[PDB]
């Protein structure tokens, strides 16, 4: 499933650096230019975000209580519901992932640092699961990065 390894590069190395603050260096599989620009625009956009949706995040991260893998796999019921409600776009989209970042970050501050990677996997299938026609149909990352070129 290439759009599912792809969509999982690209938000599992966000999460993972927006968290430790460090650049990961490692190469990327195929589509990684595709996917390298996907990354500048998720931390050019994803970044402001986070800061401009602070206290709505901050309200929603408290609602969740994430103790183990069991409870991350809890979280993919919020996650379907809320994203499934209402418009399908790109700011849909950026804000889900924004929101893991959000997450990832407090989950190292406590220690768990390990429940990042199960996050992102649950963050990325529920985004292929709901909106693979969508995304299809809107060339995939190459459309994401054209979206909110410039
Ligand atoms: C119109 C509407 N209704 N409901 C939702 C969700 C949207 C929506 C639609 C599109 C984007 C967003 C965003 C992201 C922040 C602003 O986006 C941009 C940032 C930088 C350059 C851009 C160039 C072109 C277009 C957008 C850009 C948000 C959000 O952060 O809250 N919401 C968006
Ligand atoms: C409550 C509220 N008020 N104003 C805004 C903005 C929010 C808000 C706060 C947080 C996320 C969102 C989303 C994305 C869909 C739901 O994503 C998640 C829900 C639960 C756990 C998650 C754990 C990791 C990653 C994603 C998660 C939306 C949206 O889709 O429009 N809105 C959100």
């Amino acid at each position: 499933d290439e759009l599912y390894r792809q969509s999982l590069e690209i938000i599992s190395r966000y999460l993972r650096e927006q968290a430790t603050g460090a650049k990961d260096t490692k190469p990327m599989g195929r589509s990684g230019a595709t996917s390298r620009k996907a990354l500048e625009t998720l931390r050019r956009v994803g970044d402001g975000v986070q800061r401009n949706h602070e206290t709505a995040f901050q309200g929603m991260l408290r609602k969740l209580d994430i103790k183990n893998e069991d409870d991350v796999k809890s979280l993919s019921r919020v996650m379907i519901h809320v994203f499934s409600d209402g418009v399908t776009n790109w700011g849909r989209i950026v804000t889900l992932i924004s929101f893991g970042a959000f997450v990832a970050k407090h989950l190292k501050t406590i220690n768990q640092e390990s429940c990042i990677e199960p996050l992102a996997e649950s963050i990325t299938d529920v985004l292929v699961r709901t909106k693979r026609d969508w995304l299809v149909k809107q060339r995939g990352w190459d459309g994401f990065v054209e979206f909110f070129h410039v």
